[PDB]
DNA sequence: TGCGCTGAC
DNA sequence: GTCAGCGCAATG
């Protein structure tokens, strides 16, 4: 098993896999959090990333994207989701992200002197992110592959609230799997969506 | 809309 | 131990 501060690609999960639910996704070993957008250590960096449409502030541009920082919430009453009500802070995961930038961590935000020598972060796009975006999957979530934090920066979000918003840029030999070329790589690898054992049963039946 | 669960600390 | 949390096959 891969340590789970991997930084790369997971060996035997190429660019296109998919898989229906979160926990599986995490079962690869590609984005271990269940249920948090970003996977990080503080002091570390950022292993992963999914683009599920979970905040407002996200825009999707394929090759590149302006991911949000997580936070700024009030979860009372055992929430795991709510509407931006509290200024974000650079801490925990938005400063795991932070550090993939190929630049000294800055409060203020910062923007990498050759992007492509940060910290790597795979990314993963949900089917729930095709209400804004013309990159997601039509079902479940979809491995696309290795990303760079160009730069970050925080400014007031649609809601008002400062979000902290980071520039993510492709930086993967394998073509992007929404493109003909990918498409074809994953038809080529004989790529399927991975559902749990019995659960295809399980909705027929029902 | 609240629950069981997992990773970080 | 405590807390964060871009889930969801659930439930009204």
């Amino acid at each position: 098993h891969m340590p789970a501060n991997h930084f790369g690609p997971i060996p035997g999960v190429p660019v296109g896999t998919m898989w229906r639910f979160r926990v599986q996704v995490s079962e690869s070993g590609v984005h271990r959090p269940h249920v948090a957008g970003i996977h990080g250590r503080s002091n570390d960096g950022a292993y992963s990333l999914v683009l599920a449409g979970g905040y407002e502030d996200d825009v999707d541009n394929g090759n590149y994207f302006t991911y949000t920082g997580s936070g700024g919430r009030d979860l009372s009453g055992n929430k795991r989701t709510a509407g931006q009500s509290s200024d974000q802070k650079l801490t925990n995961n938005n400063r795991a992200l932070a550090l993939n930038c190929h630049s000294p961590i800055n409060e203020k935000g910062a923007e990498a002197e050759d992007w492509r020598q940060g910290k790597p972060v795979r990314v993963v796009r949900n089917m729930k992110g095709g209400k804004h975006s013309k990159y997601a999957p039509a079902e479940g979530n979809r491995y696309d592959g290795i990303y760079k934090v160009v730069k970050y920066w925080p400014e007031r979000g649609k809601s008002g609230f400062l979000v902290w918003r980071y520039l993510l840029r492709r930086d993967d030999t394998e073509p992007e799997p929404w493109t003909r070329e990918g498409k074809d790589r994953t038809r080529q690898l004989g790529l399927t969506m991975q559902y749990p054992e019995g659960y295809l049963e399980a909705l027929a039946n029902k």
